């Protein structure tokens, strides 16, 4: 864990060379188009973000501090409807189990029956509590555990052939809100997305997700851009970030524009049968990214050619020509 970094104000966040090397670059081709890009979430590539189900990285302590700030200002970024309480406990079990197994230097879990002892050595937490008993923890169980894991989470109720957004912790969203989307179904909350509905992407995706079983979780990547390493790009806070989209110049693209990638996990929760949706968010400035000349050239092509409805949905319109002009420098054929 490096020294404490900010994702707001002075934006001190930066990636080490190792974090650059493992950044989940999301473009298999020189152009991007939506698809059902799901794969089984099996361990691969030691040291990569795909090695464990939940990835903890050099930014862990910084990110937890950011989460704590968001929640101090707005506790309503976490919601669990009452029928989702068991699912919240399943989520806590899943995270503590995997984190203790995969990062034993940082986390420990010892259990006898419902008498659980969790230690997070990274954050200095030593908690004896009763699994299932919310009066035994300092806050509601989803909140408790997600205050200790990177990325956002949604917990979906599976009923009546569909998935409903009935719980979550959403403090680093790509410009959407849990309080807006609470209780919506799968196709409903995706209503703003261009193109993909007419393509069938959302019909096919719902079908795959409804069939996910215990022990066979699934993953995909999503991406966007963000100006500065701002994690909290929420509707709730738009006045704090939306104007920065007007601040990009030819000389500062490398410092301001960041590639944002979501490594998404979809995993069946064993007691409740709910689906856990992990949204693990990675950020990299374009100065850091263009250290890899293959990334740089591919990014130029993608951004130059991106369909306009998709660029507008993603929020890149305002600075796109500047960005494309800057990236052309790393594409010899261009
Ligand atoms: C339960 C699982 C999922 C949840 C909770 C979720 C949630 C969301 C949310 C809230 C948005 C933002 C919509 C907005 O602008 O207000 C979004 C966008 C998106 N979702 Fe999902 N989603 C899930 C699964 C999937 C899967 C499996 C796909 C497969 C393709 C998918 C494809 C997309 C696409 C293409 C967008 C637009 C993103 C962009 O252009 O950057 N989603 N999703
Ligand atoms: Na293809």
């Amino acid at each position: 864990f490096k020294p404490l970094e900010s994702y707001r104000e002075d934006f001190s966040f930066r990636n080490s060379p190792a974090a650059i090397a493992r950044f989940p670059f999301p473009f298999p081709e020189d152009q991007y188009m939506y698809s059902v890009n799901l794969e089984p979430a099996v361990s691969r590539d030691p040291g990569s973000v795909f090695e464990h189900q939940f990835d903890v990285d050099e930014h862990y302590v910084s990110e937890m501090a950011e989460r704590a700030r968001v929640l101090e200002l707005d506790p309503g970024r976490c919601l669990v409807m009452p029928h989702m309480a068991q699912a919240a406990w399943d989520t806590l079990a899943m995270l503590m189990e995997h984190l203790a197994r995969d990062y034993p230097q940082h986390f420990r879990l010892t259990r006898q029956g419902d008498a659980w002892h969790w230690q997070n050595l990274a954050l200095g937490i030593d908690q004896r509590f009763t699994f299932g008993d919310p009066a035994s923890l300092p806050c509601e169980p989803l909140e408790y555990i997600t205050r200790q894991m990177q990325g956002d989470f949604a917990v979906l109720d599976q009923r009546d052939g569909d998935l409903f957004m009935d719980a979550g912790m959403v403090t680093c969203p790509a410009d959407w809100s849990l309080r807006f989307d609470a209780g919506m179904s799968f196709k409903q909350w995706h209503s703003p997305v261009p193109m993909a509905h007419q393509m069938g992407v959302f019909d096919r995706a719902l079908k795959y997700l409804l069939n996910i079983q215990v022990g066979a979780p699934v993953r995909r990547l999503n991406w966007t851009l963000t100006i500065n390493p701002r994690l909290d790009t929420s509707p709730e806070t738009y006045h704090e970030w939306g104007n920065d989209r007007g601040k990009v110049t030819p000389d500062n693209v490398g410092r301001l524009v960041h590639l944002r990638v979501e490594l998404q996990l979809m995993a069946r929760l064993p007691r409740s049968n709910a689906l856990l949706f992990g949204i693990r968010t990675y950020l990299i400035s374009l100065d850091e990214l263009v250290s890899n000349p293959a990334w740089a050239q591919r990014l130029h092509r993608v951004m130059r050619d991106l369909p306009d409805p998709i660029a507008d949905y993603k929020g890149i319109t305002r600075y796109r020509q500047t960005l494309v002009d800057w990236l052309r420098r790393f594409d010899p054929e261009a």
